[PDB]
Formats: structure tokens, C-alpha cells, sequence
RNA sequence: UGUAUAUA
């Protein structure tokens, strides 16, 4: 008649006006399985301003934690433990779980229990938690579910306690293109860009900068390099600035990597971007110069788009005086007029 | 005219 309890809930929910937290015990695992019984229980703790009906359950959350935790409906019980407001409770409900931390990574609803003790707990219970995943961290920053669990944990714990986080990017050669060229791993290494420390991140960019061509024009490693170049060094700006440059025309019509241009556009110092036009109007002296070419390709005419948008007003007026001759030939090609349309107000001297 | 992340 547990079972005929939340029956009766789900047909006269009317029937939970009186009722409370105190009174499930003995019952919190088969309520936090329901669907209503897990409603209850969550409404019931956002509500109450009673600390001891919440205590009251408490021990049988804990008891049943290691099932609550990856159940469709009991992880939401479990978190609502994990709120600012019941950190009496942080450490017990850490400790009944850390033992199965580097399972309960990998699954969909569990690692959401760990991924809210990272956001609300000290310190202290997250390299605790953060010494479990010490175990698995390999296959975890790939895994759907764990990668969350590790972009968590660098943006919530200090940089000095997930440096074995970046060693895991550094194991390998070949370690920081995998991951930069994988859904999962991708945002992991670009976490750690956003949020470790200069001397944490000086090798992992390093090793970047080795296979730059083929993390810059993979779907997801045009993002770590985005990233690069918005939270790394001047010198690697200058390596990498100096690197589209020496190809501009390669980086700009690839589909990922035209990107990267972009992203230097937006990010670069009047220095950087004096190398990109002129790189882009450079007078190869038997074919078109590149900003032309450029603005035929389905993806280069974006990166022409952003020069015009991005640099300065003696700088656009070299792009104006290179591109003015060939405006008759590009209104031809696909979107040509598109193309100049949108930098009519550019061409309107 | 061109790109990405697990719950009722
Ligand atoms: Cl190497």
C-alpha cells in the first residue's frame, strides 16, 4: 500500500495537502522513483522552514543514495540536498556516494548529481570528489556525461587542484589532438583555456600549435583554436596570425578553418590585422589578388566580410582600392550581389 | 550563401 499510497497521490493529489516529509519515512525510496512522490518530496523541501522534517529523511537519502543517484526522477531528490542551505549535510551526502564516483560519471542522471555538489560544496568535498575522478579521467573527459563532470570541475575548483586534469590533455603526443578533435574532448580543452593558469596552459597550447592545420579545419577543433586565440599569449597570436596569413587563401575557403580567420579578425591587435589585409591584397603578379578570389568562395566571402567589418578605416581603404576594379567580374558569381551588397557601405565613397 | 554540449 506504499504503491497504493502514491496511487492514491496520483489520483487525489488533493490528498498531500496535510502531508509531510517526516511522514514518508520509512517509503523515500519508492516516493523518489515516482514521478509524483518525487515532485512531493522536492516541493515539500523548497517549502518547508522546518529543519527537521528535512533531517528526518535525510538518513534514509543517504541509505538509498547509491539508487536515488542515476534514477530518472530520485536525482533530483538527491540534489536538492546539495543546495546552499544544507551544507551540514554536504560531507555525509558526499561520502555516500564517492565511492561509486568514477561510475556514476558516466551516467545521464547521476553525473547530474555530481556535476550540482561541484557548483554548491567547499572546497575540501570537491578534491574529494575530484580524486575519484582522478581514476577515469581519461575516458571521462571523452564520455558524453563525464565531460560535463570535468568542464564542472575546472570552472568551479581552483587551477591548481585539476592539474592532473591537464597532464590528462599532455599524456600522450597525440592526447590534445584527440580530444580537440572530439564532440566531448573539445570542451574540455577549451575549459581548461578559459580557466587555468598561464604556466598550466603554455604546453597544452603548445601542443596545439604542432598539428595547428588539422585541429583549425576539424568541426570541433576550430573551436579550441578559437580559443587559443582569444585566451593565449600574444606570442601565440603572433605564431598563428603569422601562420593564416602565409595562407590565407587555404584557411579562408575551408569550411572550419575559415573560422579561425575570423576569430583573428575579431581578437587581433592592428598589427594582426595589417598582416591578413595584407596578406589578402598582396599582387600575385599573375592571377587576381587573393581578396578577390576570395570573395567568390562560399566560405572566404564571410572572411572578406569581417575584414571590411573589423579593421581600420586606412586599412579598409587599401581593401576598397584593390577590390573597386573587379566589381563589374564578382557581381556574376553565386551571391556576388549579396556579397556586394552588404559592402555597399563601404564602396559609396 | 558557412560550424559544435547529458534529465521529468
Ligand atoms: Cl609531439
Amino acid at each position: 500500500t506504499t504503491d497504493d499510497l502514491l496511487t492514491r497521490y496520483r489520483a487525489n493529489p488533493a490528498m498531500m495537502k496535510n502531508l509531510k516529509l517526516s511522514d514518508i519515512r520509512g517509503a523515500l525510496l519508492k516516493f523518489a522513483k515516482d514521478q509524483v512522490g518525487s515532485r512531493f518530496i522536492q516541493q515539500e523541501l523548497a517549502s518547508s522552514k522546518d529543519r527537521f522534517e528535512k533531517d528526518s529523511i535525510f538518513d534514509e537519502v543517504v541509505s538509498n543514495a547509491d539508487e536515488l543517484v542515476d534514477d530518472i526522477f530520485g536525482n533530483y531528490v538527491v540534489q536538492k540536498f546539495f543546495e546552499y542551505g544544507e551544507e551540514r549535510h554536504w560531507a555525509r551526502l558526499v561520502d555516500a556516494i564517492i565511492d561509486r564516483v568514477p561510475e556514476y560519471a558516466f551516467q545521464m542522471y547521476a553525473c547530474r548529481v555530481l556535476q550540482k555538489a561541484l557548483e554548491k560544496i567547499n572546497e575540501p568535498l570537491q578534491i574529494k570528489i575530484l580524486s575519484q575522478i582522478r581514476h577515469v579521467i581519461h575516458r571521462c573527459m571523452k564520455d558524453q556525461n563525464g565531460c560535463r563532470v570535468v568542464q564542472k570541475a575546472i570552472e568551479k575548483v581552483s587551477p591548481q587542484y585539476v592539474q592532473f586534469i591537464v597532464d590528462t590533455l599532455l599524456e600522450s603526443s597525440n592526447t590534445i589532438y584527440e580530444m580537440s578533435v572530439d564532440p566531448y574532448g573539445c570542451r574540455v580543452v577549451q575549459r581548461c583555456l578559459e580557466h587555468c593558469s598561464p604556466s598550466q596552459t603554455k604546453p597544452v597550447i603548445g601542443q596545439i600549435h604542432k598539428r595547428f592545420d588539422e585541429i583549425a579545419n576539424n568541426q570541433y577543433g576550430n573551436y579550441v583554436v578559437q580559443h587559443v586565440i582569444e585566451h593565449g599569449s600574444e606570442e601565440d597570436r603572433m605564431v598563428i596570425v603569422t601562420r593564416v596569413s602565409n595562407n590565407l587563401f587555404e584557411f579562408a575557403t575551408h569550411k572550419y578553418s575559415s573560422n579561425v580567420i575570423e576569430k583573428c579578425l575579431e581578437q587581433g591587435a592592428v598589427y594582426h590585422k595589417s598582416m591578413i589585409v595584407g596578406a589578402a591584397c598582396h599582387h600575385q603578379e599573375g592571377s587576381v589578388p587573393i581578396v578577390v578570389q576570395m570573395m567568390k568562395d562560399q566560405y572566404a566571402n564571410y572572411v572578406v566580410q569581417k575584414m571590411f567589418d573589423q579593421v581600420t578605416s586606412e586599412q579598409r581603404r587599401e581593401l576598397i582600392l584593390t577590390v573597386r576594379p573587379h566589381i563589374p567580374v564578382l557581381r556574376q558569381f553565386p551571391h556576388g550581389k549579396h556579397i556586394l551588397a552588404k559592402l555597399e557601405k563601404y564602396f559609396q565613397k
